[PDB]
């Protein structure tokens, strides 16, 4: 159910080379909360072309609630279509709540690397992002 404790979901960004804003994946429910992948181009002077791929995990952002929380561990990965041994991923641990509903990397990968038609992260101008997330939740199992 949507109350599962963990899940793995993907988000394929099409016409990637033309991405000019931040885009969100549809919601994946874990612990009855909507989790989404956020992807956007970011400016980094030292990178080749001063451009990098921003990749973040977002939780329950549309809710107006200010009384929720979810501590989660996750793996943020850009899938390598050709070799599963060559995918690039980074792990995070963060307490998600209304004031800090997203967490990730603004310089996840060089824009020139992800779009290199020879490295295996892009195909037909499409890049696929994946997140494995495990989250906890409050409950009433307590005792005197
Ligand atoms: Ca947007
Ligand atoms: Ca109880």
């Amino acid at each position: 159910t949507s109350w599962r404790s963990e899940a793995t979901f993907q988000f394929t960004v099409e016409r990637f080379s033309r991405l000019s804003e931040s885009v969100l994946s549809p919601p994946c429910f874990v612990r009855n909360l909507p989790w989404k992948i956020m992807v956007m181009p970011r400016f980094y002077p030292d990178r080749p072309h001063q451009k990098s791929v921003g990749f973040f995990l977002q939780c329950n952002a549309e809710s107006d609630s200010t009384s929720w929380s979810c501590h989660a561990q996750a793996v943020l990965k850009i899938i390598n279509y050709r070799d599963d041994e060559k995918s690039f991923s980074r792990r995070i641990s963060h307490l998600f709540f209304h004031k800090e509903n997203d967490w990730g990397f603004s310089n996840f990968m060089a824009w020139s690397e992800v779009t290199d038609p020879e490295k295996g992260f892009i195909d037909d101008d499409k890049v696929t992002f994946e997140v494995f997330v495990q989250a906890d939740a409050p409950h009433g199992v307590a005792w005197d």
